[PDB]
């Protein structure tokens, strides 16, 4: 069983987690470099295995995929889904089901069909009007961001896109983000370790708790305005779909598909495109408007490709590797994702002499894949030119991981790389982005499940 750093009797790591002034992930990978890639933590009597660096997370998750394709069955989480739905489903029938479903919708009601990304097209006019209304004056971008990149899946699970004065919405996505990141308190830690903290009626526990009941109402009423006209075996988007497959399951009495794993995939679903593709766009014009001289160059690829008029297109991203560069060091520097979703193992495990019992939670450290000495020169430092060869053309890296890898891996890779270089291109095509009388700026993340970084004010002037 690995080794790893002694904390406290009762509380463990949790304590030196705690009063480490470093992020988890930050603490972890400098206790990989003292105990190893594989390490252990004690997180208040839950034994956990953290993976470091790009060649143990990838011997693990991809070699041995199906014993580490499970997830941990922590307080929070039973609590939460039951460990039915999707991210956090066991690994099983329920999963593949689930899983299966979901891929397919997404092809099938996103990017399969030719007319999808004029949609996408079309909800970053909105987003740029809505920018235009401001008149280059300072503001923060959040909102309108998360409003934009949520629409673009609510058109895959609801059918439909959800105005920006739509505030009813917009409240549940803040709920729901607010547990992502209470997610990563070391309340949470605390809460799993002990969950008779439950009984304590103050603290960040019952706040998640009571979010949850709240985001979880919404979300079942959305999904029955989703079905009123639905029209059985012609579904119109993920909804139907799902409740298609319950009618083909009414016999089947093992089927995995009911009415509480629908909130809950739809759930994670719309946390999952929303809180990731949002926080990517959000660092990545933070660095645009602290690197001009980055973002210039951005916008003279834009221009030549594109033009000062033309509409962006998908096809247009392989004549952009300058573009596609400073967006995968986005991924690679921010780490929006830094320790991915924790995993668990399926059964007792052997990788690298050391054995991993069975339902063990694995952490795999993707911060510490990204900065990884090995496979990166000098990665503390932002740079997109490392991503370009000797042509100039994007070079696509192994050790790029922010999607993670195996079974488990991100379920919307394509979708959300369409919505940030979409995103990202119509913007920087219409408006140059600068700080108001050049504040300075704050570039430490928010701890939470997603890094994001501290509110910002933004000045969107228009270029031509
Ligand atoms: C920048 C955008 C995104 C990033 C960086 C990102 C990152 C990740 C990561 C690191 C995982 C962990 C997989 C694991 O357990 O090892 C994951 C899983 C997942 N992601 Fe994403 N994600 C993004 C966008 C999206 C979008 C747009 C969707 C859906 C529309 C999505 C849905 C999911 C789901 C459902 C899972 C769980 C899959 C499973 O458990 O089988 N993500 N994502
Ligand atoms: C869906 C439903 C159904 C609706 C209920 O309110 C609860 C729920 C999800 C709850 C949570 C809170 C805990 C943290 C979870 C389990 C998140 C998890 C830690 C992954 C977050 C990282 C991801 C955004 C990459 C995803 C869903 C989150």
């Amino acid at each position: 069983f690995p080794p790893g750093p002694p904390g406290l009797p009762f509380i463990g790591n949790i304590y030196s987690l705690a009063a480490s002034s470093e992020l988890p992930h930050v603490y972890m990978r400098k206790q990989s470099q003292v105990y190893g890639e594989i390490f252990s933590l004690d997180l208040g009597g839950i034994s956990t295995v953290v993976l470091n660096g790009y060649d143990v997370v990838k011997e693990c998750l991809v070699h041995q995929s199906e014993i580490f394709a499970d997830r941990p069955c922590l307080p929070l989480f039973m609590k939460m889904t039951k460990m039915g739905g999707l991210l956090n489903s066991r690994y099983g029938r329920g999963w593949v089901d689930h899983r299966r479903l979901a891929v397919n919708s997404f092809r099938y009601f996103g990017y399969g069909q030719k007319s999808f990304e004029s949609k996408i097209l079309e909800e970053t006019k909105f987003f740029n009007d809505a920018i235009e209304t401001y008149k280059g004056r300072p503001f923060d971008f959040k909102q309108l961001i998360t409003n934009a990149v949520s629409n673009i899946t609510n058109l895959i699970i609801f059918g439909e896109r959800f105005t920006y004065e739509d505030t009813d919405f917009q409240h549940m996505i803040e709920l729901f983000s607010e547990n992502v990141e209470l997610a990563a308190s070391a309340s949470v830690f605390l809460y799993n370790a002990f969950p008779w903290i439950g009984i304590l009626p103050f603290g960040k526990h019952q706040q998640l708790f009571r979010n949850a009941a709240v985001v979880y109402d919404f979300l079942s009423r959305l999904i029955e305005k989703a079905s009123v006209n639905r029209k059985p075996q012609l579904p119109q988007h993920f909804v139907d779909a799902y409740l298609d497959e319950m009618d083909q399951g009414k016999n089947d009495p093992s089927s995995t598909f009911s009415k509480e794993n629908l909130i809950f995939s739809v759930g994670e679903l719309i946390i999952a495109g929303t809180e990731t593709t949002t926080n990517v766009l959000r660092w990545a014009i933070l660095f645009m408007a602290l690197y001009p001289n980055i973002q210039g160059q951005v916008q003279k690829e834009i221009d030549l490709i594109m033009g000062p008029n033309g509409k962006p297109s998908w096809d247009d991203k392989c004549k952009m590797p300058y573009t596609e560069a400073v967006l995968h060091e986005v991924l690679r520097f921010c780490n929006i994702v830094p320790l991915g979703i924790f995993h668990a193992t399926s059964e007792d495990a052997v990788v690298r002499g050391y054995s991993i019992p069975k339902g063990t939670t694995v952490i795999t450290n993707l911060y510490s894949v990204h900065f990884d000495e090995k496979y990166w020169r000098d990665p503390e430092v932002f740079h997109p030119e490392r991503f370009l060869d000797s042509s100039g053309y994007f070079a696509k890296k192994e050790a790029l991981v922010p999607f993670s890898l195996g079974r488990r891996h991100c379920l919307g890779e394509h979708l959300a790389r369409m919505e940030m270089f979409l995103f990202f291109t119509a913007l920087l095509q219409r408006f140059h982005l600068h700080f108001p009388h050049e504040l300075v700026p704050d570039l430490k993340p928010r701890l939470g499940m997603t890094l994001q970084p501290q509110p910002y004010l933004i000045c969107a002037e228009r270029r031509h």
